[PDB]
């Protein structure tokens, strides 16, 4: 198919992970033939089939992965809602208005998925028809919006926007006396994976929101990997985790935090969570907390079995702060690329928020 957006073969910048040890070009390289234009999902599968292909695949309007038959039960959802995205694949979202939902996007290097690029699309977090109950925690729901895994590596999420939308928390129903949780995470990045930039982008309203690294038996695998940039997102409404990280690597700088610590549907927790081997390098971050005092400013990064984690040049709710004092371990490994962090200004963050998401690229 014709290829509409020239924009469409632009690698990762020179800023971020994504663009360490080696490049995140995603299909840049594709053929006439494996060039796509998809306003559905049998079509988006279909052009998925390319495997290891170059190849770009444009998105045109809302692609719902269900093919308009609701989930039956878990055996369903699983076997029709997970949808794989192979090596050098970039995925870019028409105008303003491409958007997938009820289904996954899962980038997993299992098959050694790598070099993939999804961008301006608007993802809605999928609703688990049948969540399973933990002993001890309730009613846990199975299925992210994005998930990257098992090794997949030089990943660039641009422009992209993740979200309850259709379908908030204030409207989970109850099931045998327990608040029936039918969301989980929204964007995980686990497993070994590593290389990955996630820029200009937004996630809205949401509960458990970003985890990198997951409490697995072999764990120790992902030390030294994971490392993940972040600049230029605005997380909004959200819960917590933006990221909660272990064993990983994050570079956090110029991103929107906005949220209320009253907020009577994602009260906020937390932004940053340190967990066992991760570390946070956090750089002139806007913090808009609602209901959240500048005594308190250590609240916006939260202590798990990790310790290393450092804030430079941040501000809550317009005045800077200080987080040294916060009890964490300084982050020492030098960052390899070159990297612009400006001062967070109200007109930086005000800037940020106008360009994050889908539709604005």
């Amino acid at each position: 198919a014709e290829l509409v957006s020239d924009k469409a073969l632009e690698s990762a910048p020179t800023v971020g992970w994504a663009s360490q040890n080696g490049f995140t070009t995603g299909g840049a390289a594709a053929t006439s033939d494996n060039i796509y234009i998809v306003t559905n999902i049998s079509e988006f599968t279909s052009a998925l089939s390319a495997g290891a292909e170059a190849k770009i695949i444009q998105i045109k309007g809302t692609i719902d992965i269900s093919g308009g038959t609701p989930y039956t039960d878990f055996a369903d959802q699983k076997a029709r809602s997970q949808i794989n995205i192979p090596a050098n694949t970039t995925v870019i979202g028409l105008g303003t208005d491409a958007k997938f939902i009820n289904g996954s996007l899962i980038i997993d290097g299992t098959d050694g998925t790598n070099n993939v690029i999804i961008r301006n699309v608007y993802i809605q977090t999928p609703i688990d028809v049948e969540p399973h109950y933990e002993k001890g925690d309730g009613w846990n729901a199975e299925w992210d919006a994005m998930n990257i895994t098992n090794g997949a590596h030089h990943v660039w999420i641009d422009h992209v926007t993740i979200s309850d939308g259709n379908f908030t928390d204030d409207m989970y129903t109850t099931k045998d006396g327990e608040t029936y949780v039918q969301h989980d995470g929204a964007l995980d990045i686990k497993r070994g994976s590593d290389y990955v930039t996630i820029s200009n982008s937004l996630i809205d309203q949401h509960d458990k929101t970003m985890l990198i690294g997951h409490n697995d038996t072999n764990s120790a695998q992902d030390k030294g990997k994971l490392h993940v940039t972040l600049f230029n997102n605005v997380f909004n409404r959200v819960t917590e985790r933006a990221p909660r990280v272990r064993y990983g690597s994050i570079h956090s700088f110029n991103n929107v935090f906005k949220g209320d610590a009253k907020d009577p549907v994602y009260r906020y927790q937390y932004s940053f969570g340190i967990g066992t081997s991760g570390s946070v390098l956090s750089e002139g971050n806007s913090f808009t907390i609602a209901n959240l005092s500048a005594s308190k400013a250590c609240k916006v990064v939260k202590k798990f079995n990790g310790s290393i984690f450092s804030d430079n040049g941040s501000v809550l709710n317009g005045s800077a702060v200080d987080l040294s004092g916060c009890g964490f371990s300084a982050y020492t490994s030098k960052i390899p690329y070159i990297y612009d962090v400006q001062p967070m200004t109200t007109e930086l963050a005000q800037s940020i928020t106008d360009n994050a998401g889908s539709g604005k690229l």
